């Protein structure tokens, strides 16, 4: 498979896109962003991979950058599989504190900094993390950058199929959804784990497709 891509989206702002192949979703593509504070890096979620995990870093130290600090949106593999790495090169780590329990509870390695706030400011003024509701897990995270205006969905934002329903919450979905819609209605841009970056209607796409798969999930 190749290795990850790094994809310049505006001054500050990358996309890093890895692949893995996973146990009957066939290869994944996973995209995460890079955020740049002055000369300071933020990976928001890690790729799937170590390997991938180090390439991205070490593109980003080449290029004159430390890496402050990482968050992971949910505690699937997703968006936690470089955790372990980043941890033994002592690259601050964080998660939510149900992400981290939950995390424990697979029996995965943890963020070293964990949080309990519905709205916490990685980076004053610069990175927010929110919490808008259970939907695709009980746990899932978005990433506000309120000088770009861009939104990272995660998992969460799902416009055209919901994707892994296993430990997805079909009945708060829609209600979160709406609450990430009336938050981030001036989001200019959506990027999203799995799907085409857009703009702020794929909010409203997701809202419709969690409504669709509820309705279906009641045979
Ligand atoms: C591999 C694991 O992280 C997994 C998950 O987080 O549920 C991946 C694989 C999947 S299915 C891949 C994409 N398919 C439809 N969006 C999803 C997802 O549904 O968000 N994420
Ligand atoms: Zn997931
Ligand atoms: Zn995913």
């Amino acid at each position: 498979l190749p290795d990850l891509k790094i994809e310049k989206l505006e001054e500050g702002v990358f996309v890093h896109t890895s692949f893995e192949e996973v146990n009957g979703w066939g290869v994944v593509t996973k995209h995460g962003l890079v955020v740049l504070v002055n000369t300071d890096a933020y990976l928001i979620d890690t790729p799937f991979t170590a390997t991938d995990t180090e390439k991205l870093v070490n593109w980003f130290v080449e290029r004159g950058y430390e890496i402050k600090g990482t968050i992971s949106s949910h505690f699937h593999s997703d968006s936690t599989g470089g955790i372990e790495w980043l941890n033994s090169q002592s690259i601050p780590t964080y998660a939510s504190e149900l992400t981290n329990e939950l995390l424990k509870k697979s029996g995965k390695v943890q963020a070293k900094y964990s949080f309990s706030e519905v709205s916490y400011w990685l980076v004053k003024n610069k990175i927010e993390v929110f919490y808008p509701g259970p939907g695709h897990t009980q746990d899932n995270l978005v990433v506000w950058l309120p000088e770009s205006k861009i939104l990272f969905g995660g998992c969460f934002i799902k416009p055209h199929g919901l994707g892994n329903l296993g430990d997805a919450n079909l009945e708060a979905w829609p209600k979160s959804a709406k609450i990430l819609m009336s938050k981030y209605g001036k989001a200019k841009l959506v990027v999203s784990s799995h799907s085409e970056k857009g703009d702020a209607s794929l909010m409203k796409r997701t809202w419709e497709q969690a409504l669709k798969g509820l309705k279906e999930s009641k045979k």
